[PDB]
């Protein structure tokens, strides 16, 4: 992706003003303005609006998965690696909310090459579940009903995050993740 | 009951799926329905308010449509079934104005929103009083009757976002993984 703060910087404005005014009112202009910079500033590290909303998602894409892979942990039982990505998961998309909501929201939005790219991240990070789900079930540990059912419905959970968080209820991601840990092992039919 | 006003909810649902709420104007909503210029305005006054009517719609819908699958003298686990396949169904039926009424309540007013968060909570309250019913039965062992109805509702949500997706294209199929996840979220047998 790249490791410019610079860049890393106009991302940043451009998740705000994404959210702000809708990715498609939006140009760079309002972006480069917004930090106090000459509309050509960001046209060195981004040439299209395009190229910083597929930036964006990528980041926040590969953020989660590497989020998530490295909750796993294969040395352990897979109840235990349920519980630890499915908190990690979770808060990720609470704590990352803004951004997951741009990466996730203007997909329509990608070039064809850019889309495709995201896609496969997606599907990565939805396998990291589905690799758990059949570990318990291989162990006896688990009793899924249909493990990509149990996998769409946990990676669904996570995301559908971003949009509602924070509630009354739930404004502390700990305690969301913990309450859908529990959902999640009930779900693939472990043991309490 | 307006056909103006209904036509104008009607073309606005898809143009705010299509381009985003944030990205589309009252005057593009009246231009893709060729009504003259200030036709809108008479209906609704500000961009937010038509955001408002079509969320208000959706939620008060999606709410009947549960309601209607509801029997309150009959077992729990099957009132769960039946109401988790019509929440299930609506929103693939109704992806379009799911999502507009549901991903954009950041930009409704305070007033609207708090109005709109009622009309969830009922939702909601339709999910859990089937769960209490259960627990206090027998049916059920949840471990947050909260949690779980939260939980319930959200996937729901969720699939006007992904459906159809390559693992599933017909709501019934869906619907029938989607009971069987929420009988085991909230501790039934099977």
């Amino acid at each position: 992706l790249g490791t410019s703060k610079a860049a890393a910087r106009i991302r940043a404005a451009a998740i705000e003003v994404f959210a702000a005014k809708g990715y498609g009112a939006t140009t760079t202009r309002e972006i480069a303005a917004s930090l106090d910079m000459s509309p050509g500033a960001v046209y060195p590290h981004y040439k299209t609006k395009e190229s910083l909303l597929y930036a964006i998602s990528l980041e926040g894409h590969h953020s989660v998965l590497a989020a998530i892979t490295a909750a796993d942990f294969p040395d352990i039982a897979a109840p235990d690696r349920l519980m630890s990505t499915v908190t990690a998961y979770v808060t990720w998309h609470a704590d990352n909310r803004a951004s997951a909501r741009v990466g996730q929201y203007e997909l329509r939005s990608l070039s064809p090459e850019h889309f495709a790219i995201i896609a496969d991240i997606r599907r990565s990070t939805t396998k990291v579940f589905t690799r758990i789900i059949e570990a318990g079930a291989t162990a006896g540990d688990f009793h899924p009903f249909d493990i990509e059912a149990a996998a769409l419905a946990i990676t669904s959970l996570g995301i559908d995050v971003s949009r509602w968080f924070p509630s009354h209820t739930y404004s502390d991601p700990r305690i969301i993740a913990a309450r859908y840990v529990e959902l999640a092992l009930r779900m693939v039919g472990c043991a309490d």
